[PDB]
């Protein structure tokens, strides 16, 4: 079967993915969509055979019968005997983060702030923070519960919007694929740094990658983690060090999907082409690496050690978890068994 169709979401991600089907002599192509739905859909249609996706779109996805392939690995301490690709996934840290200058600004005072979010129907964007104003506020008007948000995703004219700022001549305001200024890790991230939010809801590698010189992005160049306060959920305000303390939850990594059919196919070629262009793949540093993108995060995160084999051929929900999989579906009975499409 032998040749895999690859879904990039939005422009920026359909160049690197142009260069990786360019070095790879047609083994794999590309389709684009505007939003990760739509790659979604591309995916069941057949016209593609795969994207990387958040634990929130797994989700999404799963109802739709496809199923995660491969998953991120990024460097870890523990379990250092075995290969990358062998390697049990660890998990990624939900952390709510703030300026220390904001003082006062706690878990028990972020009503009426100014939050930065991820997109809407992200894990450390979205889901795990939102699900819990939802429990503790017992309230689904959690559109109403930030004054002002960038949630990439939600209706351009709502509040949620209100402090996106859409590409260089401001248009795709809002939408949720890496146009948006405020899209994504660093997109919520920078949206903190430049104190445009109050909050930003992202995962604990994003402080440190972009922070003391870890970017040399020119919104980056001067960030010192020092002036960043992470919120714990018994009110306390801790430093960045202290993740492992002080988060909202643990993610499951971002994993490859495909359509079930599929999967086997997916995985050979996804394999082979990692062991070329991954981290010490025979021709990464010399011609291309799948896995930079310059602080991105385009196709993949940018500090994927590896993608990994699953074993135990999990099922989505095994994936995801019984845990985050009550969490999600709770919170989805705000906005019922079926595809969304
Ligand atoms: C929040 O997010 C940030 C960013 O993602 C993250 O910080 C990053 O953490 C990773 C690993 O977790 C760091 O990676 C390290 O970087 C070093 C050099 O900078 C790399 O080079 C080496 O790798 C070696 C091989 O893995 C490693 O040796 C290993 O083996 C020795 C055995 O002798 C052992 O060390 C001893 O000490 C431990 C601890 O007390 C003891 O228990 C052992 O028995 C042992 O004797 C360890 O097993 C060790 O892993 C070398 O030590 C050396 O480090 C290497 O790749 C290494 O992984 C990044 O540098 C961090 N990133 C940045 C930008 O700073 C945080 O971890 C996240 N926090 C949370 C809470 O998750
Ligand atoms: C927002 O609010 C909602 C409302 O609470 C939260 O949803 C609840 O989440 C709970 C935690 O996920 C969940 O609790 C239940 O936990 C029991 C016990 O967990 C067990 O732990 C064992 C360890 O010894 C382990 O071995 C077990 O496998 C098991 O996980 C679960 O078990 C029940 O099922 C049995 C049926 O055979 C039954 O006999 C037994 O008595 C238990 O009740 C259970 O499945 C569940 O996980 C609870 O289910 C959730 N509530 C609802 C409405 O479903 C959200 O998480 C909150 N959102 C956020 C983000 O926090
Ligand atoms: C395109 O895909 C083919 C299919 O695997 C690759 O050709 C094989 O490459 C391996 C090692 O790379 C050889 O050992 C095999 O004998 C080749 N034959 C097959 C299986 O057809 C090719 O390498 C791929 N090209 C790139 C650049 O990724
Ligand atoms: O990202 C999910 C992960 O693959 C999961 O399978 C865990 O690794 C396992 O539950 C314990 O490590
Ligand atoms: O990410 C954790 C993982 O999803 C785990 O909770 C599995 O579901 C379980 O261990 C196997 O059934
Ligand atoms: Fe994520
Ligand atoms: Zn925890
Ligand atoms: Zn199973």
């Amino acid at each position: 079967y032998t040749r895999v169709v690859w879904c990039a979401v939005g422009p920026e991600e359909q160049k690197k993915c142009q260069q990786w089907s360019q070095q790879s002599g047609q083994n794999v192509t590309c389709a684009t969509a505007s939003t990760t739905d739509d790659c979604i859909v591309l995916v069941l249609k057949g016209e593609a055979d795969a994207l990387n996706l958040d634990g929130g779109y797994i989700y999404t996805a799963g109802k739709c019968g496809l199923v995660p392939v491969l998953a991120e690995n990024r460097k870890s301490s523990k379990h250092s005997s075995l290969d990358c690709v062998l390697r049990p996934t660890e998990g990624y840290l939900a952390v709510a983060v703030v300026k220390k200058a904001n003082e006062g600004l706690t878990w028990n005072s972020l009503k009426d702030k100014k939050s930065c979010h991820t997109a809407v129907d992200r894990t450390a964007g979205w889901n795990i923070p939102m699900g819990l104003i939802v429990n503790q506020t017992g309230s689904c008007a959690f559109d109403e519960f930030f004054s002002q948000s960038c949630a990439p995703g939600a209706d351009p004219k709502s509040r949620l919007c209100a402090l996106c700022a859409g590409d260089d001549q401001g248009l795709d305001k809002c939408v949720p694929n890496s146009k948006e200024k405020y899209y994504g890790y660093t997109g919520a991230f920078r949206c903190l740094a430049e104190d445009v939010g109050d909050v930003a809801f992202v995962k604990n590698d994003t402080v440190w990658e972009n922070t003391n010189g870890e970017s040399t992005a020119d919104w980056a160049k001067n960030l010192k983690r020092e002036d960043f306060r992470l919120l714990c959920l018994d009110g306390t305000r801790k430093p960045v060090t202290e993740a492992q303390s002080c988060h909202l939850a643990v993610a499951p990594n971002h994993a490859v999907v495909s359509r079930s059919d599929r999967a086997a196919h997916v995985e050979q070629v996804l394999l082979h082409q990692q062991a070329l262009f991954g981290k010490n793949g025979k021709n990464c540093p010399d011609k291309f690496c799948l896995f930079k993108s310059e602080t991105k995060n385009l196709l993949f995160n940018d500090n994927t050690e590896c993608l990994a084999k699953l074993g135990g051929r999990p099922t989505y929900e095994e994936y995801l978890g019984t845990e985050y999989v009550t969490a999600i579906a709770n919170l989805k009975k705000c906005s019922l068994e079926a595809c969304a499409f």
